[PDB]
């Protein structure tokens, strides 16, 4: 139901990110029920409005209004954009003092509404943030997920997809640990088609090499680049967003690199970070544990360490 | 082609307008190439770049990028949303001098792409400038479609989908004329299923009376009310775009109220106006000519009375 | 979920129209689970089989299986497409000893299953076994949903969108009463856009009158020419059977004109037949009663009078 | 153009196959104007109206008709869908010359209409059948693809989606060669994610073994236990040429696994089979030579060595 009975996805932090995440569904025609809480009321609803304007057009009928946390109690999914975006210079890590904070509330706000499906955060730090969801909700952890790297997934993909003129779509490689600056290519289990890629390379001899390098490197600022360009990013994530809340709706076990928290799985433990797992109506079924190089054993590593001191010192 | 084979649309204007438009197409999945042009490359190329990079979640394959007036020379249709955003408080027409120029320049350059699609406007005030754009590109007409009124039914339909509790879908009434606040609503010839609405109100006078003006005035009032909330109407336009979009693009003979030119038609002749017309893949087949009552006979004439000023003071 | 969590539709008679509809809805992505139960194993099984092979390719996961009456338990939706079918000379109701036979174990062997979703009916005629299976079955009738005219008004507008060249979905016009060669058209609330109907064709020569005439005449005997050409009909069918399912799943509040029961509505009562009525998730949220002429009223109500007399003459 | 502007798709053979692929196509809105050409026009003229009847509630407009030969001469894709399909215990062998004598007419006609698009051929032997319309089209065999390893693959996916519990769009592997009894499951090089099957079974050796045998069995013999439980396998071929078809329609630069020329890529030429390749507007791109344990070339080979003597004696 569009009338109480149906998917009703609540989005809390109606900006770029967040709004953005809502035309990708109504669009895409994913929810039956899409609620709208920000702190500015005034956005939620000019917003809200803007959405059923159009709504005469989208595939399918949705409902779309401007609400409270008393929405939360019903929904299935509560996906979290509020907060703080990193300007030109900062990096992901400078917000976690400031959103932190937000989570509290929030989090406080939905919980005692009497809420009980899942909660996907955006918000950056992702990592730290998810955590934090995770913590100040005191569901299981399995309920709980961040976008992780899917964004940082997807622009891999797109990138390699463009390299070697095939469809993003059948481009495999992964993009795991902090979706920010400490993440990895996961080249040695990276794929065009069922053909290994550091194999259709190695038959263009340090330039596949270099290109594959330079690829890497735009992926993970693409952020910066974009933030320069336009300011803040968002159709990125929405598109991602939208991604893994059908895998659940629709109760899919599609497999995702999102934020899933680990407890020895990669040889760490109480850190969420960006690891394959399987999604479907319940949350992460699991987390998929797949075999890395020496070399990613060791940034990936590397990654968890830099996520774990955050933690470390940031809670609350 | 997404490699220079299928439906290209060309964006001008990658604003808000134009960007959530191109948006719309990306989750629908209606173009085969889009590309972007925007005075502002950076804009144009970080929106380009957040396109793409979630697109391997797109429904569709599509080819987005930001291009210049060449890729023109290859386009089906060219949409224009670029130009002066009316700003808050009140001015909607005061965008003309404004606009008119940055049209003589747009046009210019995208006919001397070698361009021979369809022109899609979106800029206010819309009918002024499908004018101009039918004027300076010297295209026939039947090519230059203007957006007019097809937001304001979007709205009529939402808002009356409402108060009669049906999809908005189910709702069919209609509002012509100018864009603006000349328009007016055909309550003649409004129905929800094949009942005559004022028949379903006739039961209940000077309430279901007053609702029924009360619902219009809100459409009337609709973009003043959101650029006042969170600024800028652009979700409802661009579901407004996109649906156009696939008239053209699916040789629909779909119903719209357009932007359409008249020539006696309504009693009147040289004006681009808000009225019923069946789109198609070669532009708008034939304007629709409803019946109206004295009344709605008086306001039309009165509406297209004020446009008719505009134009007889700001061309030349 | 595929997984027991999601939308269920449980199909009984995976024959031509079963398995048509069952094809509609998995290249539709509209629900999360079908079943399919059908008195005959093989071919279920040949089909759950067929089906399942493909949804690689399917625009949306979808889990299908062939099942039993336990698998009613958690439907939200029971399609019956079973039992017998008209031969070249065959009218509608000569199935209804043959056909009413059926139901009773069927719509036994549910209901027994636990089963408390609603009933959309297929099987003809259509009308005496949506009463039937609402009897047997002792549900609220606004739980018991027949296609009735769905079929029938789909194919006017067809016909209606082709002659006057506009979009089928541009005409809107009704084909009420029976699902049989009773049925009538409400010419006197038929309109392309807003535009009367007869007033379009009010303005012709070679009769637009005799025309208008002639494609009833189609309507009314499409059955029978599609019959004689390929066998049976099921396509059709599978278009109305997925477009209701969808009005239901969306708690949407469209207006079809399915097989309703009418407790004085049509100044008829104690029946079921082809009416205007809004779906939504909780089966018929009402009839609506469109204002008919002398002449329709008549044959609506010489419909009426079919239909009770089989009514009357042949329960189970 | 639904009105001769478009995407063409003509369909030669409208049986099981050749009705349900329309079906498919219809449902997801992939053509603009699908013409049916049977040797039996009324199931051509039955099917076209069936289809029609239904099309108000297709997704987008279509354009369904019977017509002939010439309305090739506009087609994009002509897709050949008739002839002989395989009794139960019969081969996919013994239709041969049966199916050959046929493609000489078809073929030869369309040539005729002034036919210059791209064919996907259906018909069994499809391997045999494809290099035919080759032969017998005189175009370059960039421009004849046959459906060959597609459902084979859809149906590996789906039955390992299952064994893993993944959704099967998440199963990289394919089966490669003749599309019937030698083809091959190319184990050496498939995954589950980005991770190796034989590897995942690797911790649960020689049950694993067995597990992925009979999927492998299964998959081979699926064609057979479906033509002796339904008579006629449609639902999973249909899946697949809309596969193809939109490959091609958006120029995606896919990878699928269709009936390809071979001219030196897996040491074989003049040969068309089963091998990933890239499709675009323009057919194949390229046949994509992946790599192979000794097992799988042998095979791959020795199937290769099969159809290469089937031809040797066939020419028509
Ligand atoms: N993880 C990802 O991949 C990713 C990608 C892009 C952007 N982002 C994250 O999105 C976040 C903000 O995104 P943005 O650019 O859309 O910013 P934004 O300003 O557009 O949106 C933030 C919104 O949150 C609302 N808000 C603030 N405090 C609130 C409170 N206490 N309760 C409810 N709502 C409140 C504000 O009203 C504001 O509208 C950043 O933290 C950024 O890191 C994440
Ligand atoms: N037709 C409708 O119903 C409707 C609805 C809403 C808004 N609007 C109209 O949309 C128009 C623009 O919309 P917006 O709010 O997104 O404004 P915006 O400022 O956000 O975007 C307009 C864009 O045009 C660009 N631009 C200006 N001159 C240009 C040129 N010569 N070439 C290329 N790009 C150029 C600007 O850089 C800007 O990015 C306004 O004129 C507004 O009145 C129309
Ligand atoms: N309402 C409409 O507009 C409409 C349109 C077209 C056709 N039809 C109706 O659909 C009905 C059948 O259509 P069809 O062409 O698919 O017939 P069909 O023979 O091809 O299919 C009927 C199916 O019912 C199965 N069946 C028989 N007894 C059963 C039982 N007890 N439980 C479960 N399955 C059982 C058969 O084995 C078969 O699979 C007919 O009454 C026909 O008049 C209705
Ligand atoms: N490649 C695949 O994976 C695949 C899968 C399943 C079935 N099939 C192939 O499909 C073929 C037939 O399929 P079906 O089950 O729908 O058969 P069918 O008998 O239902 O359809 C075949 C059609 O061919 C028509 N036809 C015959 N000669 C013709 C001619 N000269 N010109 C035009 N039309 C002509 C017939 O009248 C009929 O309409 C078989 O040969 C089988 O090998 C292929
Ligand atoms: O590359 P293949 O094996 O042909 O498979 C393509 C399928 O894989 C996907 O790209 C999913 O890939 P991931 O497993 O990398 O998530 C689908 O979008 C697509 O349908
Ligand atoms: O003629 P209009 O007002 O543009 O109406 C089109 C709308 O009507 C519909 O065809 C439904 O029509 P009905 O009201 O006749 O059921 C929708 O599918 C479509 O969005």
């Amino acid at each position: 139901m569009k009338n109480n009975g149906g998917a009703r996805v609540v989005v809390i932090g109606a900006g770029f990110v967040g709004a953005s995440y809502v035309f990708a569904l109504m669009n895409q025609g994913i929810a039956d029920e899409i609620v709208l809480i920000d702190a500015n009321e005034s956005k939620a609803i000019g917003d809200a409005m803007d959405f059923n304007h159009g709504k005469v057009f989208a595939p399918k009928p949705v409902d779309i209004w401007h609400g409270d946390y008393d929405d939360c109690r019903d929904a299935d999914l509560v996906v979290i954009c509020a907060g703080a975006n990193q300007k030109p210079g900062e990096t992901r890590l400078d917000l976690v003092d400031k959103n932190i904070a937000i989570f509290r509330s929030i989090v406080e706000s939905v919980m005692a509404s009497g809420f009980q499906g899942l909660f996907l955060v955006a918000t950056n730090p992702v990592d730290i943030l998810t955590y934090a969801t995770w913590k100040f909700s005191g569901l299981p952890h399995e309920r709980v997920i961040g976008s992780g790297t899917i964004l940082d997934t997807a622009r891999f993909r797109f990138l390699l997809g463009e390299y070697f003129s095939v469809a993003p779509q059948n481009v495999h490689a992964y993009i795991i640990g902090e979706h920010g600056d400490t993440e990895l290519p996961v080249w040695s289990q990276a794929y065009i088609g069922v053909m290994p890629i550091r194999k259709l390379v190695e038959s263009k001899g340090e330039e596949a090499q270099k290109d594959l390098e330079r690829i890497f490197v735009n992926v993970r600022d693409a952020a910066y680049q974009i933030i320069e360009k336009k300011g803040a990013t968002y159709y990125g994530i929405a598109m991602g967003l939208a991604r893994v809340t059908r895998a659940i709706l629709h109760n899919e076990n599609a497999i995702l690199t999102v934020s899933a928290y680990l407890d020895g799985l990669y040889g760490e433990r109480d850190v969420y970070i960006g690891v394959p797992a399987v999604i479907n109506r319940n949350g992460i079924r699991e987390v998929i544990e797949i075999e890395l190089n020496d070399d990613e054993k060791n940034r990936f590593h590397h990654s968890a360490a830099t996520l774990k001191s955050v933690l470390a010192r940031a809670f609350t």
